[PDB]
This record gives C-alpha cells, structure tokens and sequence, in this order.
C-alpha cells in the first residue's frame, strides 16, 4: 500500500493563528528530504488538549491508517504539555528506546534535554512518535530515531519505506 | 518568592532520635555548594512505609510550597524499598529523563547503578527526585541533574534559582 | 542456598518444532562461562502466547525457586512479541536500568536496537529479564548487565553466585 505518515502540531499559539508553522513545516521538510517512496502527509495543528489530541491520533492510526505518526509540541514540564499523556492514553504498547535515544541526542546540545517528556508508542500497527518543538531540534530528534523507523513499519507488516540514502541511511537488518 | 527545598530521608532506623543522617546532610550540603540564591530546607526523617512518603511529599508539595523535593534511599531492589512507589503515587506526570540520566551518569564507575528504581516526577508545580542513600551517589545523581533543574522551576512559575558556576551550571534556554 | 535459574525461550517457530533451540543455548553456554557456582537451569520452550508466558514466569519465580529468570525472543514491535507485555504482568516493580543499559550499548552497534521493547523487573525475589532472540545479542545484553546481577540477587536474599572472573566481574559494593 501508499504510505500515510501523520504531522501533529500540537500547540496553543498555532492554534490561535501564527505566522508559520515552523515546526510542522521542520517536520515535513526533513521527511521529503528522508523518503524516495511516495508518500501522504496527514496533517493537523491542534490545542494543547489531552482529549483533541487522542482523538487526532486516534483518526490518523485507525481511519486514516497512518503507518507512521509524528508529533510536535506540549511534551515539557508544564501543566498545560499533555502530549505524552495523549501518547500513553492511544497505545497499546510504549517504544522505550525512542524517548531515551531521544533524551540522550538531546542532552548533547542541552542540560535541559532531561525536562522533555517525549516518548513513543505502538497503536496496533501505527507507530507514533513525540518529538521537540524547535525546526533545529526536530531535525536532530529525527536524524535520531529515523534510521530505526522503515524497519519497525516492515516488523509491523506496513509499507516498504525508501529513503534517499544520500540523506539519511535506513538500517535493515 | 524564597525556594523551599524539600529534603525527605527515608530510613529503617529513624524512629530512633540518635540516628546520624549522612544522606540528609550530604543533600543539604550539596545544595549549599550549588546554590546562591536564597532558599530553605523542609527536612523530614521517616521510615519506609509508603504510606508515609506519601503523606510527606503531598505536605511539602501541596501545603509548605516545595518548588523542589528531593528524596534519599529506599530506591532499590529490596523489597521494603517504596520510595520510587510512593514517588509513582503522588505525582501526577513523570519525568522519564531524570531516572534515566542518573543511572546513565552512575553506571560508569558502579554498575550496581541500574538496580535504582529511582525516579522523578511532578506534583503539580513542585519537581520530586529521588537519589540513592550513598552521600557520593548523591552528590553523583545531583551533579548530572541539578543542572536541569532551575529551568525546569522558570517552567513550573517557581523561584528563581542562581547558582555557584564553579560548582554547577544551571542551563536556561 | 542452591541457585536455579530460569531460561524461557519464546518462539512460536522453536516451539513448533526446530533441529536446535540456539537462542535458549546462547543463554545456558553463557552463563555456563560465567558462573563458578553450583546452578540449576529450569528451562522451557513456549510459542508467542502471552498469557502462556505469565504463566511460564509465574511458575518459575512462586513454585520453583529460580532467583534469575532470562527470556529470549518477543521484545520487537511486531503484533505477536508479547514478552514485556508479559514480564511487567507479573513483576510488581520494574526494573528500567536494565532496558536502558542493553539499549544503551546494542545502539552502539545497530540503530534498531531502539525497537526493542526489552524490559526487567522483579517478582518476589525473583529477577526477570528480557533478552532478544539472536544469540550474538543474548551475549552482549548479558555481558553488560550482568556484573549487576549477583549483587540484585544479595540485596534480594538469594543465593551468593561466583563467577569466573576471567570472564566477567560481578560488582558488589
């Protein structure tokens, strides 16, 4: 099948209306930079709400069928970051490795890296990702975790991803 | 606002008066070093009921404005060790990062580091941490997060925190 | 006293019927080289059931005494890998130094070692830890946790193991 990749802004500032989306716009960028195969961005910008945002995720894996899903935003230490939660609450099973690999890239560049609540997770078939809100620290989260992700959609029986290796290079073992 | 520093020791052997608390006091001694800015310890000795903890960190939090409370033993693998557990019940979203950075941190030289089920998260807008007993794990697990920590009190709306940068650089992006 | 040690193959196609089950071998050659003590492997073969292998578990910590339990196979994000689902059903603390240890340092090899949902944990006093299937990761994921283990097994008053030391160095501090 065609692959459905889902961007989630999740934001209160973009919600009410801003210039760009620079972090969704980050986020798409770097995965038509990534990707050779055809694929379909699902895109959607949503308030920091713990319910819109399961309800999001929720279309995108079991409607809309999104192999992969990508979020942006709401993963900090304040009260109104409830992208995690919203993570936790649609997935029937975590990904620990992608929140640690995640932390651990990110601590490279700042102390800070240890507040960020990212995490990842599997919704049947779909894997869905929370990443950081800056353009440069999205494309560092993803030059991160990417090389891991075609694979774990062929383990999980979805499309065959190919990726311009002169960009980055997909392992598969 | 003057930070209040919540400092819980949780001990077997502290029903007894004439217990010497060397865990205690190498945090507040620590702390001392870190810190220039103003603050006061909230210091609490009590046994390792998990009940207890509990009662002691919902208090610091939600009644004596703790902006930070940082917990010493009882983390691991033995079974009267609820430390992580009462930490687990009170606050109401973790912080994967800092259980994960200290273990990262404390393995190299003692590999015995990953047996800690310590952890952290937030109570509302107070950050909870729990650290090994052993004054040097302690200074070890605070050196690799502190830094961390008074951004993390700016997100909360908290104190701000100034420190001694000779000894510890707080990051603030 | 006597140490037993539980070894769980996980595999749908080993339990089906396979000339040798070379991952359950990988971990009983392995620990063979490691441990100068008196052992005594409980081993069984079950296919990707969870509900089978809660029960394998359950068994080898309540009724047969095993002081360590090592599974191998079923961590990845596949539908049917349902051994961490299974190991935090009957562990009643987990045990996160463990995953973040084995994913810490097969990522210095291949980047998909972060599709592991490997994981560890503790029921009663019984150790279990997951291990993939590929016998060359069953080694590297034992070799780095390892030297932690007898030490857990101490502070849960088991048995004393004793290794070789030429081969690998228990930390008891």
């Amino acid at each position: 099948s065609k692959a459905k990749i889902g961007i989630v802004t999740v934001s209160d500032r973009a919600s009410a209306g801003i210039y760009e989306d620079i972090s969704g716009k980050a986020i798409i960028d770097t995965l038509n930079d990534y990707l050779t195969s055809e694929w379909e961005p699902i895109y959607q910008v949503i308030p920091d709400e713990q319910d819109v945002i399961e309800t999001t995720l929720i279309k995108m894996a079991d409607e809309q069928d999104c192999c992969l899903i990508v979020t942006t935003g709401g993963t900090g230490p304040a009260k109104r970051d409830v992208t995690p939660e919203a993570t936790e609450a649609v997935c029937d099973r975590m990904m620990p490795g992608f929140g640690e690999l995640m932390r651990a890239e990110s601590l490279k560049f700042v102390p800070t890296a240890i507040l960020s609540r990212q995490t990842a997770g599997l919704r049947g078939d779909s894997l869905i990702v929370n990443l950081p809100g800056k353009p440069k620290s999205i494309r560092e989260c993803l030059d991160a975790v990417f090389p891991a992700i075609p694979y774990c959609i062929d383990l999980m029986e979805g499309p065959y991803l190919e990726c311009n290796e002169a960009v980055i290079k997909p392992f598969r073992p």
